[PDB]
């Protein structure tokens, strides 16, 4: 299998002032976003290897009783409001990955888009304080610190399309980002069961089938350990594994916003058998946030695309993800 071409693109003039360098990021976030449409962001000022060994804290010692008890909706049905945030379980025998999604720590009781019980925002359900010291306030202070990094990318694919740099990061705030932050434990078993190791048409073992994001980008930490493949006109390719940075790609709203000038690259996990994490951010603008369609390949810019709002685009993308691939 060859190697995927995933550049490691500086981003650290997208958080700057010197807006000729701000152009030469964006040229390069261009041009891996029309070649394989993955890159790693690096320089990007997150404390990545603090990320890792916080989860591995949290995943190492949660028990059983925990994971009833943050359970979504999909494993404990006393759960009706846990469509998105708290714990995903693993099925021993059947199936290895587990993992805990947090979304906005704005998502307060008070907000009003929980008070008006508006679908894909959940207030967050955490462990207890004393089992798990300091991890509630680590998770939610890295939820900004990726906010921060992504707004950052944001005006990189922004001035990339030709626009200005709050193009996409106006719809992007702390007060209503739809954004999530997914813990996932990919565990080493032995032995290891075959029917939680899914096989592609083309023979290759996989623990996550081919799919499309459902994001407007995604911004991803992994462990040192290979795992994702991207396909391209070469067939699928290895995206070699940097636990140093953040990999990126785009997912089917950017797709859809730009006429896919920008495609939403289809990507799935190889399985491999060993203790991993994998870390995803993803990108979501506000409930209401509407993109108009445009087309940077069309002289005028016109699109034959109609306006989708983000919250539609969300909640019927999450479902399909999940009837097409499986409940993670
Ligand atoms: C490919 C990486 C990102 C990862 O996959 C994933 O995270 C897969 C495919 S992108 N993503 C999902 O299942 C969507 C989780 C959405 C989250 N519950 C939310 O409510 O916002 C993996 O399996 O390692
Ligand atoms: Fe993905």
């Amino acid at each position: 299998v060859s190697k995927a071409n995933v550049p490691k693109i500086d981003v650290s003039p997208l958080f700057g002032d010197d807006q000729a360098a701000k152009m030469r990021v964006a040229q390069q976030i261009d041009a891996a976003s029309r070649d394989t449409g993955f890159f790693y962001a690096v320089n990007h000022g997150i404390n990545v290897q603090r990320l890792s060994q916080k989860t591995k804290e949290f995943h190492m010692s949660i028990t059983p009783e925990e994971k009833w008890d943050l359970a979504i909706r999909a494993y404990n049905k006393e759960h009706q409001d846990q469509v998105r945030a708290g714990y995903y379980l693993s099925i021993p025998g059947k199936k290895a990955v587990e993992s805990f999604c947090y979304l906005n720590p704005n998502f307060t009781p008070d907000h009003p888009r929980i008070q008006a019980k508006t679908p894909t925002h959940e207030v967050n359900v955490w462990p207890d304080e004393t089992k798990h010291p300091g991890f509630q306030d680590f998770a939610e202070q890295y939820y900004w610190d990726v906010f921060g990094l992504s707004s950052a990318l944001l005006k990189g694919y922004a001035l990339a399309l030709g626009k200005e740099e709050n193009f996409f990061a106006r719809h992007f705030k702390p007060d209503d980002t739809l954004a999530s932050v997914v813990l996932i434990r990919y565990p080493y078993l032995d032995p290891y069961p075959e029917a939680a190791i899914k096989t592609a048409a083309d023979g290759t073992k996989l623990s996550f089938e081919w799919h499309e994001d459902v994001s407007l980008i995604t911004v991803l930490y992994q462990s040192n350990v290979q795992n994702l493949q991207v396909e391209t006109a070469a067939g699928y390719q290895d995206i070699e594994a940097d636990d140093t940075g953040y990999l990126i790609n785009c997912g089917s709203y950017m797709a859809h916003l730009t006429n896919n000038y920008y495609k939403a690259p289809i990507h799935r996990v190889k399985w491999v058998n060993a203790e991993r994490q994998s870390l995803p951010f993803f990108v979501n603008l506000g409930y209401d946030s509407v993109i108009d369609p445009f087309d940077p390949r069309e002289p005028n810019g016109k699109s034959d695309r109609e306006p989708l709002s983000y919250g539609d685009y969300l909640q019927n993308g999450l479902v399909s993800l999940i009837n097409k691939n499986g409940q993670t």
